[PDB]
């Protein structure tokens, strides 16, 4: 049962944090690992693994770390890393951090990834609020009649309060894919006709969870390279983690204001 | 062996109904649950969970239910409720409603769903007669070689009888997708652009299966929302049933006049 | 490990042909066995099944053999059928034979198939170069951070070099779907609007594992029909199969000059 675990997770957070309760939580993506310090000075630094039913990250350019991080006049939690469909876990694994934040009492989960770019005006390194995504995985975290609206699933609030802290950002439809493989040049097309903006291999999953469990999301995607076949030169992951390191001080100075605005 | 478990289904419902073999089987979707009544009266109604293969519904409004009733000329078989991939259960459990129905006797299989509603002229409460579908599911009910032709799927030949029925139903192509999340406005505007006029979370392999088991199929949505995004009001699976619970009666009088003209 | 698995078979190829290593790798489609004689003068022929990892094919048109023939300049390991996603083995299964070529040597894999034509100009029997696919099957024969890259996923290079050898040869985007069942005219439609020319079940996992393995593809799609309801009459396997039959003297003679030209 996906409530009992993330119940007994948070559970090992409030005690090993020494805080009842948490208010927003989150997750760094490929390439934000640098960015962690910019959020605050962490009271709890701790690995992801200790904690009941976290799988423990093995992508490059993820922590596998939880801290505690107090922002503004909240308590952050602080997902250093993430692990994703494309290794085989099941999504409530996926799926598990977010509930186990939710359960730990955060209702406002900020997900950041590495996205390509899609759309003609993004250039690599540049931020983007994610307004809405396109789930092409042909799953679900949710089993069973759990019927989740997913009408305004990227909260339009607290996109409006990313751009009280920075008003040049832009908004863009991020489709989320199986991966791991890169998509093709044709499959870039073919997601420019869907309306996507943005391609990654993670974030929908955790943002449906998140909405089902009755929490907003704020979703930013860091442009770590130009979509396949934009510029006809080949995608690496380590090129996407450099690319996500050359805007680490902007993202984290980012991430650190708009939590603080909640 | 789905074949085999379909026949000690069918052989069930024989002997459980005291009707040898029946004609015509319609499989009540969200929402369809009261029109019932206006089928006509059935002569046996019994526990869907109490014939062989049959796994137990569990989706709010479908009664798990299976009903004997004469219609016209016809001995029709009436699945109240369905199971749905979403539920978690293999795709052999999830036809095996239909495999069993064909093995009771019935060539034709009139399949309802609730559904909602991404083009235009399309209103809440209007029936709509499925002319093919969108599988976007990445699955299929066939396993090996059974390359079965879907250019007909949906026969033209039962949508005209339809017709004759209410000269006024309109026709659309049907998006089937895994569920249970709502869609995305995003994702219905991908969904417009792919050709689909209606979004559901069943049928299609229903489909499917009946085709390859040498079925004909007249499949019945009723709009009991529209699309995410269209009205920007979220999407509810209790509404969707009150929708259908106030056009029931309707359905239920549509269904028994176009079934008697089989 | 997958890995260890191809380098075993390899062993066995090579042991069984007393051939210590192989250059070139051509999986024959459906439709395309009889283009075997062709390709020269066989100085080994094996079952796959007798093979580490290799799963026998089933489906109709695929003989399951393994031949060696030396084309060309080339050592060439010749594979008579395959296996596809739709018979429900894991896909690790589905690409080892494009493995196991790779630790024999084979630098080039030549991936031909079946498939409909969705292009107004492409005509049933036409041999068609695939420039590109488009993965819809929501899956990857690739597990955890195997990020690879699909730019150039088949070669622009052995495409040239199959024009020189029929100058006439069209090129067109392959669209992999899960199968077995045929496309509705519906989704054949929306298959042109994602882009696709050619639609088929199988060969992009096998490109996808081709090119994480470091091997070049040439991807060569048999036209053995036109789309589901673009004729308006239904699709048939054995058809495919005949369709195939009737194109077999001139693609096994473009096989033979194209790999000689490797
Ligand atoms: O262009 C892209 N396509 C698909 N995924 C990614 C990513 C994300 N980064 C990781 C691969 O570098 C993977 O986890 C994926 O979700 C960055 N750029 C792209
Ligand atoms: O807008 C919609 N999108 C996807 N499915 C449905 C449905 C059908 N009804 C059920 C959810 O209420 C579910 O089984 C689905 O198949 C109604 N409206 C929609
Ligand atoms: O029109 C088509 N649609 C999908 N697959 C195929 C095929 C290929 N042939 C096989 C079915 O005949 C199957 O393995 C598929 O990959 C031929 N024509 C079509």
């Amino acid at each position: 049962d996906p409530d009992e675990l993330a119940r007994r997770a948070a559970q090992v957070i409030a005690d090993r944090t020494g805080i009842g309760e948490h208010d927003v939580a989150v997750v760094l993506g490929s390439g934000w690992l640098p960015a962690v310090a910019a959020l605050g000075s962490p009271t709890t630094v701790l690995p992801q693994a200790e904690l009941p039913g976290f799988v423990p990250p093995t992508a490059a350019g993820h922590a596998g770390e939880l801290l505690s991080v107090p922002i503004g006049a909240h308590r952050v939690l602080v997902l250093a890393g993430r692990i994703h469909a494309y290794e085989g876990h099941d999504l409530r694994y996926v799926v598990h951090p977010v509930r186990a934040a939710r359960a730990a009492g955060a209702q406002i989960m900020v997900l950041t990834n590495a996205a390509g770019g899609l759309r003609a005006d993004l250039q690599v390194g540049q931020p983007v609020l994610i307004s809405d995504h396109l789930n092409l995985t042909a799953r679900s975290p949710l089993v069973g009649g759990e019927f989740v609206d997913l009408t305004d699933a990227y909260s339009p609030r607290l996109r409006e309060l990313a751009r009280q802290s920075d008003p040049q950002l832009a908004e863009g439809v991020y489709a989320g894919l199986p991966g791991p493989h890169y998509e093709t040049p044709a499959e870039i097309r073919m997601l420019q006709t869907l309306g996507a903006d943005l391609v990654g291999m993670s974030t929908v999953h955790e943002t449906i969870a998140a909405r089902a469990a009755g929490a907003e999301v704020l979703g930013v995607s860091l442009v770590t390279n130009l979509a396949a076949g934009i510029t006809g030169e080949p995608l690496s992951h380590a090129e996407v983690l450099a690319a996500g390191a050359a805007s680490a001080t902007r993202m984290g100075a980012l991430l650190a204001d708009v939590i603080a605005r909640f």
